[PDB]
């Protein structure tokens, strides 16, 4: 794979970093090259850790704060990107900003969120409503805080609302982009259940779909299309579906040859979508390509199962992606293959 790159790739990078991380996002802000940054973890002291990232029109680590346990999983929040929330191996969900912490590290959490039993990984900020946060835990719940209304001195949240239409774990919670009250959860029971958090009732949903023969791991709304969203799933398919008939499902895309762990739609291109997990190969899929043609790129660089992976938001079709054996990529298959 190593030698084949320059048919595959307009850029790949490789970083092994000191600790593997569970997880990856870009921040928003990108400052010949320019400055682009991740947001990471690690796992097994434990940080949370932000990265730069030098990009053409060097991965330093800037920032290390001590956590409490590996970061399963580290969402920044869309109206003030300083703001991170963390999901902890612990009941815990906290909240951290960056710059009311040291340069390096010495655990002193901005804020701690209570409302869960057990630990997760399903984390999403509502870019609609700010400082409104939804996780999921392996206790079946889904918690929602909100920050904004915490006192400035506050350091302890409880849960605003639970709930509690599942019968098994919760892998993932995803916010919808234009609605906001409109979440989809997705869980162990082979649900994904559309919530308005509008509704009094927090023990069912609006919507509820049987969406996979297995366990529901992530769902990733599209950014273009206000009814369109993915699911993926221990079924190693990834499902398609549709808010105005969420009782069939629109199109499988087979497939990944083991466990999906995250699926995200292109912040770019409406018909791109992007999966991984386990087969430790992340897949670039193309809706408008159907009628596997609508497979797009297999991604082969990983050698340990895909933990997380993140496209980049200033520069198409950039991705990083970061696995279990501690390594990181940041990659951009070749223009090529998408044009």
């Amino acid at each position: 794979w190593k030698k084949n790159t320059p048919f595959l790739y307009d850029l790949v990078m490789t970083h092994a970093l000191e600790w593997p991380s569970l997880t990856a996002q870009w921040l928003p802000d990108v400052t010949d090259f320019s400055i682009h940054r991740l947001v990471l973890g690690t796992h097994t002291q434990n940080h949370l850790v932000i990265a730069s990232v030098q990009l053409p029109n060097k991965i330093e680590i800037e920032i290390k704060i001590n956590h409490e346990g590996e970061v399963n999983r580290a969402r920044y929040m869309p109206q003030n990107p300083c703001i991170i929330a963390t999901k902890t191996p612990s009941s815990d969900v906290l909240v951290f900003d960056y710059t009311k912490h040291p340069s390096k590290p010495d655990c002193n959490p901005d804020l701690r969120l209570r409302g869960h039993q057990k630990e997760g990984y399903g984390l999403s900020w509502n870019p609609n409503l700010s400082g409104h946060l939804l996780s999921a835990s392996d206790d079946h719940t889904i918690c929602l805080w909100d920050i904004s209304a915490v006192p400035k001195e506050g350091k302890v949240v409880d849960a605003k609302t639970i709930f509690t239409g599942h019968t098994a774990v919760v892998e993932d919670v995803s916010w919808h982009l234009l609605h906001e009250s409109l979440f989809g959860s997705v869980a162990d029971d082979q649900k994904l259940m559309i919530w308005d958090t509008r509704s009094n009732n927090t023990s069912k949903p609006s919507h509820s779909v049987d969406a996979h023969t297995a366990e529901v791991n992530c769902l990733s709304f599209n950014p273009y299309s206000e009814f369109i969203l993915a699911t993926g799933s221990a079924d190693k398919t990834v499902a398609l579906w549709d808010l105005r008939n969420l009782k069939l499902k629109l199109h499988s895309f087979e497939s990944h040859k083991d466990e999906i762990f995250q699926v995200q739609w292109s912040p770019h291109n409406e018909t791109i979508l992007a999966s991984s997990g386990t087969d430790r190969r992340l897949n670039v899929w193309d809706l408008s390509k159907i009628g596997p043609p609508e497979l797009l790129f297999i991604h082969g660089g990983h050698t340990a199962k895909i933990s997380d992976f993140s496209w980049n938001p200033n520069e198409p079709w950039v991705i990083c992606s970061v696995s279990e054996d501690n390594i990181m990529q940041v990659w951009q298959m070749a223009e090529n293959i998408y044009n």
